[PDB]
């Protein structure tokens, strides 16, 4: 391209019958609209006028040129009669002053002139700006291909859009799109998790819809998340085929925006779905609860509102053009390469809104939880602890003073029980019967200390020691049954916050972060050399539904009987 006439050539192309337009409006030549009719003769009426006699529908290729450089003269008049449009094509460069003649070729002189944001940005040299909203219109979505060579010479203002049809990628890029990284590293850890996630969430869900027959709030969480598991591993025979064959999809753009969709959800969910889990759990313990029914009915909303939300807010992963043809790769890349490099501005926002509400937020909420919960198993622990060990003391002490002592802290060690959550009572209230009967059951408890305490503080020794062998009854009778296995309980606590962190650690942070990382270095320079990390962080994240299944073993109890007999 040279001029303004070469480029819209390149547009408007060169047919010398009267044709259907892209929108269906009879046109000729090159790019001269005859009539806005669904009428065969009403075009050719307006075209034997314009020529001076009866074409019959047919011109000769000298017409076409005399009728195009007319065309061309007008649309300039129609520039400067404009007042919107006279100032700013006063300000614009020859080569920019075509791309705007090229607009009113196309739309005229008036809807051109609708633009006058974008306008006034070109007239203020602001061309990144401009040629974003120019990209956003009716203009860009009925004709983008033509939008964006128009926009291109707005932005950079060469003849470049023209000289050079779009061939390949970044090197960087076109290098790990045809390396071993996506087409073997990718598609075996795929396959991976595929064998390993889809039955193991398949028996999870399983267990928490017909196994489970307990239905608290923990378990709907753990059948969401199994759920959002199963939603995105079901696709990767897909996505495993994707890669093996260099990155090329041929199964359709809604289809590859379905895959698209359902990987963030999961990716969201499961940090949603986790951070109500392990509230969830802390909560039960710190201040428990009794409304079993109550209280799944609740949970079960919560996570319809996780799921419309997060629907909602992958709208503009969904909706945007996710596929792109690579000329120079010969392969149709999905997600992987970004299709409009002007839309970057927008998802790196997106992005940036994300990795702050929807990631760090529900990651302070979740570590904290694990702070409290772990903390109050320990004190329940170290309670049920020195309860033992001072009761062992007593019949092995001779002396008057370690009798008392330790009659002292059995005391306070059983005081401080009492008023704590026993494993077994989680979702009893603390004003439910069998609250009432396990205090109680610390009242006895506590009233023999006492009458052990009457004698220890009457010199009476050896008498107070024989009191310990009553206290052992008392023990196994009504405290034991509750605190049994409140140990093992505290074990599982810690194994469930080690398997939460490497499931941050691994699959949440290394993406959100470079999620930012990625779409920002291609806002500042239009290339990032974190695109390698950013595969890979977006592979490893897919291993969450391997780690999930580690999770339902340390919270659900029916989960661990169909996981220990199946193997
Ligand atoms: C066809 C689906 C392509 C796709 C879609 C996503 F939403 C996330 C990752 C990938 C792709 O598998 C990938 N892995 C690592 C980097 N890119
Ligand atoms: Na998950």
């Amino acid at each position: 391209a040279s001029n303004i006439f070469e480029m819209l050539r390149i547009d408007e192309g060169l047919r010398l019958k009267i044709y259907k337009d892209t929108e269906g409006y009879y046109t000729i030549g090159i790019g001269h609209l005859l009539t806005k009719s669904p009428s065969l003769n009403a075009a050719k009426s307006e075209l034997d006028k314009a020529i001076g006699r009866n074409t019959n529908g047919v011109i000769t290729k000298d017409e076409a040129e005399k009728l195009f450089n007319q065309d061309v003269d007008a649309a300039v008049r129609g520039i400067l009669r404009n007042a919107k449009l006279k100032p700013v094509y006063d300000s614009l460069d020859a080569v920019r002053r075509a791309a705007l003649i090229n607009m009113v070729f196309q739309m005229g002189e008036t809807g051109v002139a609708g633009f006058t944001n974008s306008l006034r940005m070109l007239q203020q040299k602001r061309w990144d700006e401009a040629a974003v909203n120019l990209a956003k219109s009716r203009w860009y979505n009925q004709t983008p291909n033509r939008a964006k060579r128009v926009i291109t010479t707005f932005r950079t203002g060469t003849w470049d859009a023209y000289i050079y049809e779009f061939f390949s990628v970044d090197e960087f890029s076109a290098s790990v799109l045809t390396g071993k990284l996506t087409t073997v590293f990718l598609p075996i850890v795929y396959t991976i998790v595929f064998v390993v996630a889809l039955p193991s969430n398949g028996m999870a869900l399983w267990v928490f819809l017909f196994r489970t027959k307990k239905k608290a709030p923990a378990v709907i969480y753990m059948a969401n998340l199994a759920l959002a598991d199963l939603l995105s591993v079901i696709w990767f025979p897909l996505k495993i085929a994707y890669h093996i064959h260099g990155n090329n999809w041929i199964y359709g753009e809604a289809l590859c925006n379905v895959l698209i969709g359902f990987f963030y959800a999961n990716m969201y969910c499961s940090i949603l779905f986790l951070t109500c889990l392990s509230v969830q759990r802390a909560w039960e313990i710190v201040n428990p609860m009794g409304h079993s029914r109550k209280k799944a009915n609740i949970a079960i909303g919560i996570s319809l509102a996780i799921w419309l939300l997060i629907l909602l807010v992958t709208i503009p992963l969904y909706v945007v053009k996710q596929t792109i043809f690579i000329p120079a790769l010969q392969i149709t890349t999905c997600h992987d390469v970004l299709p409009e490099q002007l839309l970057v501005g927008d998802m790196f926002n997106y992005f940036l809104s994300l990795a702050i509400g929807v990631f760090l937020f529900p990651a302070f909420l979740t570590a904290s939880a694990y702070v409290l919960m772990i903390r109050a198993l320990a004190d329940l622990e170290d309670n049920w602890e020195t309860l033992n060990d001072n009761l062992k003391v007593i019949e092995k002490a001779d002396n008057a003073a370690q009798v008392k002592d330790a009659l002292t802290k059995m005391r306070a060690a059983a005081l401080d029980a009492q008023k704590a959550t026993p494993p077994k009572l989680e979702d009893k209230s603390p004003d439910s019967p069998e609250m009432k009967d396990f205090r109680h059951g610390f009242d006895i408890l506590v009233g023999q200390i006492d009458d052990a305490l009457k004698l220890a503080n009457e010199g009476k020794v050896k008498e107070a020691q024989a009191a310990a062998e009553q206290l052992k009854t008392t023990r196994n009778a009504y405290i034991q049954k509750y605190l049994e296995n409140s140990e093992k309980k505290r074990k599982r606590a810690i194994k469930l916050a080690v398997t939460v962190a490497a499931m941050y650690l691994i699959c949440f942070t290394p993406s959100n972060l470079l999620l930012v990382v990625h779409y920002f270095l291609i806002k500042s320079q239009g290339q990032s050399h974190v695109y390698a990390l950013y595969i890979v962080a977006l592979c490893l994240s897919t291993l969450n539904s391997c780690i999930d299944p580690f999770v339902y073993y340390f919270v659900s109890h029916d989960f661990r009987d169909h996981a220990k007999n199946a193997l």
